[PDB]
Formats: C-alpha cells, sequence, structure tokens
C-alpha cells in the first residue's frame, strides 16, 4: 500500500460530492524519484459515506480498460484513494482552454473513447451516474478516460434499474427524466447522460450554453428552489430539451436528441452510439 508519511501535498486537483483530489508526490525513498499521483477523500469523513468510498474503491479496482482511470492503490492512517495522475486534467477545463486547437474530428475521437468506456462498464452492470466532461480526464490530445466514479452502482441481479437518492445536491441538468422523477437509474439513463456530455463538447464550454445555464433561461431565471426540480421535469416531460449547439453538424445532434428520449427503451446502446460515431468519423476522414 501507500505510506501516509512519503505522500507529499502539492496542490489541490477538484472538490467533488463529498471528497477533494489532490496532486501528490510519492516519494518513499524522499529523494525526489518518486511519481506524481492523484489522491482522493473524503472532504468530510461520515461512516455512511465510508462506507461509500469503501465500495467505490472496490468499483474502480474492478476495472481495468484504457478509458477508465488507473487504481494505484489506497492510504491507510482517514482512507484515501490513491490514482493515475492524468496531466491536462478534466476535459471540461482541456476543451474550454484548448479549443482553438481541438476540432469536430477529435470531439468524435473523444466522444467514442467515453463510448467504449461506458459499454465497458455496462459489461459488469455498473451504473455511472455522474457523467459529464468534467469527471473524465485527459491523458493525452489522443487520449480520455473516465476519471471519477464517486455516484457509481451495480445494479441488482434481478433488476434492469437502481434506485437511490442521496442527501444534497444532484447534477439534475444531467439527470434523465425517470431519474428526477422515480430515482431510477440504469444504463439507459447513463445514455441520457452521455446525450448531454455530447451536447457539452461541441458547445466547447462556452459559459453561457452550459446545461444548467440553458435549461434555466428555458424554465425562467425568475425560478425559485425546490421548485426547479418541478419544473424542470415538465419541460422534459414536453419534450424541451438542449439546443443544437453552434456549428454542430445536424447528424451529431440527432444522437443527442436520441440519447434524450423520454422512452428509457427507446434510447440506444453504447455499442451502437459507438459504430454510429465511428461511422460519422470515418465518413469525415475520407
Ligand atoms: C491536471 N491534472 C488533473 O487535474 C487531474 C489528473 N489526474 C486525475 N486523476 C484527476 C482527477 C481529478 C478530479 C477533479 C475533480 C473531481 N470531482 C469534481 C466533479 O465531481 C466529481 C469529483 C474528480 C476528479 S483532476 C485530475
Amino acid at each position: 500500500q501507500f505510506e501516509e508519511r512519503h505522500l507529499k501535498f502539492l496542490q489541490q486537483l477538484g472538490k467533488g460530492n463529498f471528497g477533494s483530489v489532490e496532486m501528490c508526490r510519492y516519494d518513499p525513498l524522499q529523494d525526489n524519484t518518486g511519481e506524481v499521483v492523484a489522491v482522493k477523500k473524503l472532504q468530510h469523513s461520515t461512516e455512511e459515506h465510508l462506507r461509500d468510498f469503501e465500495r467505490e474503491i472496490e468499483i474502480l479496482k474492478s476495472l481495468q480498460h484504457d478509458n477508465i482511470v488507473k487504481y494505484k492503490g489506497v492510504c491507510y492512517s482517514n482512507l484515501k484513494l490513491i490514482m493515475e495522475y492524468l496531466p491536462y486534467g478534466s476535459l471540461r477545463d482541456y476543451l474550454q482552454k484548448h479549443k482553438e486547437r481541438i476540432d469536430h474530428i477529435k470531439l468524435l475521437q473523444y466522444t467514442s473513447q467515453i463510448c467504449k468506456g461506458m459499454e465497458y462498464l455496462g459489461t459488469k452492470r455498473y451504473i455511472h451516474r455522474d457523467l459529464a466532461t468534467r469527471n473524465i480526464l485527459v491523458e493525452n490530445e489522443n487520449r480520455v478516460k473516465i476519471g471519477d466514479f464517486g455516484l457509481t452502482k451495480v445494479l441488482p441481479q434481478d433488476k434492469e434499474y437502481y434506485k437511490v437518492k442521496e442527501p444534497g445536491e444532484s447534477p439534475i441538468f444531467w439527470y434523465a427524466p425517470e431519474s428526477l422523477t422515480e430515482s431510477k437509474f440504469s444504463v439507459a439513463s447513463d445514455v441520457w447522460s452521455f446525450g448531454v456530455v455530447l451536447y457539452e463538447l461541441f458547445t466547447y464550454i462556452e459559459k453561457s450554453k452550459s446545461p444548467p445555464a440553458e435549461f434555466m433561461r428555458m424554465i425562467g431565471n425568475d425560478k425559485q428552489g425546490q421548485m426547479i426540480v418541478f419544473h424542470l421535469i415538465e419541460l422534459l416531460k414536453n419534450n424541451g430539451r438542449l439546443p443544437r449547439p453552434d456549428g454542430c453538424p445536424d447528424e451529431i445532434y440527432m444522437i443527442m436528441t436520441e440519447c434524450w428520449n423520454n422512452n428509457v427503451n427507446q434510447r440506444p446502446s453504447f455499442r451502437d452510439l459507438a459504430l454510429r460515431v465511428d461511422q460519422i468519423r470515418d465518413n469525415m476522414a475520407g
């Protein structure tokens, strides 16, 4: 395992749900020849959150895929999850800062990699529940990886869905209708979120074009607080949806809209999404 005393703090990487990820140098020979790693810990350790974190850690190390962040180990005294450090950071920050370097062909390359990572999750009956570009990490210009699994759950053997309502704030603008109304999470709800991720990528993370900003504008910024979810539910019920991003090809927007089907069973599979995206990639190449 990783020893506490040999882990040197370098900087804070992010804060989500109930954790924090820090950039650290694991230097066991204290001879600055050690590798930099990412360390995740609960920002406020609760026994309920500790049990969830333990599960999260088991989920991540049971995963080995090119498009999933690598598990490196754990650190015991306050439990800490040690993961590989991806130098380019989250896709959301990377894309926002590098839009001039990233074209549509590369956006589809990332899209394809995200789908393959998700199809791999589904093969283990894992439901991510938090897909968004901020949870995708960039290893290099050509490779992205799903980098966080804090809300990931395992489907029960007898059901094709999982019910769960956690205390606090949820990323409601990335949530499928049945996740908002019934707290139901499934591969199909991950697909709905994947559609939002696709939307995100093609907006190049323009601040005014974010899902929260767009939906709040459609719902009315003169909205309340507890009623926000209620109005979001109604908007989606009446087929209100995120607009086609500026410059987005019509065939890409259709993938988005198909993922945003109110009918859970009509949403495409991740396997099919990969095939349609790779087909469009090839048609844009030659
Ligand atoms: C430039 N290098 C990096 O920044 C970097 C490198 N390697 C990594 N493995 C990670 C992981 C990161 C991270 C940051 C925020 C969250 N959140 C916020 C969203 O909600 C989930 C919790 C999770 C993971 S950053 C990062």
